[PDB]
C-alpha cells in the first residue's frame, strides 16, 4: 500500500495474509478476505502449489494469540481465468477447518478503501503492518491504457493525480466501498502510477455462490 496509513490493529478482521508456495521459487505473498468461516476470496494470480492463510494479523512478523494460521485444502481458480489478459482474476480458497470467530477474526466517483501488507513504495519492501488507503473509483476510460481492461469485468481504481495506490503484495485483497467488498486487487503499472485494475466482484457473484453451495 502506497501513500496509506497503518490500520488500527485488528480493525479489519476479515483480512487474510496468504503465503503462497511454488515448487521452483521462494514464497510469494498476497492478500485476501474471509467471506465464510472456511472460505477466503483472493486473486487467481495468487494460486500456487499450496497456500497458508494467516487470519488475525496486524504486524505479520510478531506472532500473537489473535493469529490463526490455517491450511488450505483446495484452490478454486475461476474456470475462465486467463494468465495473459488476467480476466476472471478471482479465486476461492477452502480452509481445512472453519476459522474461530474472534474480535480479530470475522467474515465480511465514490471513494473506496483497500488494505494490505504490500510494499509502501516501488523500491520499498513489503509492510510489517497492515496498511489502508482511500482510492477513487474511476470511469473506465481512465484505465483504457490497460489494453485488456474491461468495464463489465473490472473496476478502475485510483486517481492518477495522486500517488495513493495498492502495489506489489496487495494482490487479492478487497476494495471496500461504503462497507461492502466490491473489488479484488488485480494489477497495475510497475511504476505504481494510478490507476490500477481490480476484479469486479459483482460479475462473479453467481460463480462464487456455485462454489460455496458445492463445498
Ligand atoms: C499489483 C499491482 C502492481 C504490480 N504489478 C507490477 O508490479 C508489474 C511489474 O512489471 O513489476 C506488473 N504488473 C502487471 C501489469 C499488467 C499485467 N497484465 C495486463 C494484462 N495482462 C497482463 O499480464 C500483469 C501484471 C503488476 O500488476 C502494480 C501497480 C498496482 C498493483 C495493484 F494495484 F494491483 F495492487
Ligand atoms: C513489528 O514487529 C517487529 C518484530 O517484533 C518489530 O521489529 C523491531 O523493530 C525495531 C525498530 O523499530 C528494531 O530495532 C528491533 O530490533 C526489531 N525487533 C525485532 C525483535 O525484530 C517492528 O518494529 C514491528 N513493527 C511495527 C509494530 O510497526
Ligand atoms: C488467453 O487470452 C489470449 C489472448 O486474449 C487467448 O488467445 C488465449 O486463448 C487465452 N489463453 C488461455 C490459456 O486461457
Ligand atoms: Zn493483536
Amino acid at each position: 500500500i502506497i501513500g496509506g496509513t497503518e490500520c488500527k490493529p485488528h480493525s479489519r478482521p476479515y483480512m487474510a495474509y496468504l503465503e503462497i508456495v511454488t515448487s521452483n521459487g521462494p514464497s510469494k505473498f498476497c492478500g485476501g478476505f474471509l467471506i465464510r468461516r472456511n472460505f477466503v476470496l483472493t486473486a487467481a494470480h495468487c494460486a500456487g502449489r499450496s497456500i497458508t492463510v494467516t487470519l488475525g494479523a496486524h504486524n505479520i512478523t510478531e506472532e500473537e494469540d489473535t493469529w490463526q494460521k490455517l491450511e488450505v485444502i483446495k484452490q478454486f481458480r475461476h474456470p475462465k481465468y486467463n494468465t495473459s489478459t488476467l480476466h476472471h482474476d478471482i479465486m476461492l480458497l477452502k480452509l481445512k477447518e472453519k476459522a474461530s470467530l474472534t474480535l480479530a477474526v470475522g467474515t465480511l466517483g465514490r471513494m473506496c478503501r483497500v488494505a494490505g501488507w504490500g510494499r509502501t513504495g516501488v523500491l520499498k519492501p513489503g509492510s510489517d503492518t497492515l496498511q489502508e488507503v482511500k482510492l477513487r473509483l474511476m470511469d473506465p476510460q481512465a484505465c483504457s491504457h490497460f489494453r485488456d481492461f474491461d468495464h463489465n469485468l473490472q473496476l478502475c481504481v485510483g486517481n492518477p493525480r495522486k500517488t495513493k495506490s495498492a502495489f506489489k503484495g496487495d494482490s487479492g485483497g478487497p476494495l471496500l466501498c461504503a462497507g461492502a467488498a466490491q473489488g479484488i486487487v488485480s494489477y497495475g503499472r510497475s511504476d505504481a502510477k494510478p490507476p490500477a485494475v481490480f476484479t469486479r466482484i459483482s460479475h462473479y457473484q453467481p460463480w462464487i455462490n456455485q462454489i460455496l453451495q458445492a463445498n
